[PDB]
């Protein structure tokens, strides 16, 4: 599923994401935007270390979900990577929260640093009613 902007913002808010561990809704929207363009089916294989990023948040298989084909990987979110490809993003969200419970927080995702950190991310939630 490819969410529309405001549709995603409200979905995320409903799921307890606004300000989770100090991360505002706008930041999560900025992350989802740059990671997958609000696309839950999105997947990217990383030839360099043979791992794969899954879903709307492009979560990596080496450390967060199990896809059975990533070498010496772990499954911290305790989910099949397939769960990160559903139209229903509740599992993707539970996993995204798990990722930020670690020291780096939202800095876990490089795309956030490159395109969201220290920027005016107000535009991602404006007019959405969140």
């Amino acid at each position: 599923k490819v969410f529309e902007r405001c549709e995603l913002a409200r979905t995320l808010k409903r799921l307890g994401m606004d300000g989770y561990r100090g991360i505002s809704l706008a930041n999560w929207m900025c992350l989802a935007k740059w990671e997958s363009g609000y696309n839950t089916r999105a997947t990217n294989y990383n030839a360099g270390d043979r791992s794969t990023d899954y879903g709307i948040f492009q979560i990596n298989s080496r450390y967060w979900c199990n896809d059975g084909k990533t070498p010496g990987a772990v499954n911290a979110c305790h989910l099949s990577c397939s769960a990160l490809l559903q139209d229903n993003i509740a599992d993707a969200v539970a996993c995204a929260k798990r990722v930020v419970r670690d020291p780096q927080g939202i800095r876990a995702w490089n795309a956030w640093r490159n395109r969201c950190q220290n920027r005016d991310v107000r535009q991602y939630v404006q007019g959405c009613g969140v």
